[PDB]
């Protein structure tokens, strides 16, 4: 979805949200509002210091987005998909029934 691949450095990523929330401007807040706040939540993420070590670390292998039954969700649930595995596999994407 992000059109990167598996050895692409978090300062692309950190490039790319920064351009989504231009690209997807709501200025309609009440109604696509919801839908930017997951970037920036998600930008928020990658920007967490956790986030960026444990991808720099050995993270960024996996970061193929496998899809077949991986907890696909929306573009930026990328990361809640990433760290779902350890019990959060129940959840919801992001933006679902909010």
């Amino acid at each position: 979805v992000l059109g990167v691949k598996p050895n692409a450095t978090q300062e692309e990523l950190k490039k790319a949200y920064r351009k989504l929330a231009l690209k997807y401007h709501p200025d309609k807040n009440p109604n696509e509002g919801e839908k930017f706040k997951q970037i920036s939540q998600a930008y928020e993420v990658l920007s967490d210091a956790k986030k960026r070590e444990l991808y720099d670390k050995g993270g960024e292998q996996a970061i193929k987005e496998g899809g077949a039954g991986g907890g696909f969700g929306s573009p930026m649930d990328i990361f809640d998909m990433f760290f779902g595995g350890g019990g959060r596999m129940q959840r919801e994407r992001r933006g679902k029934n909010v």
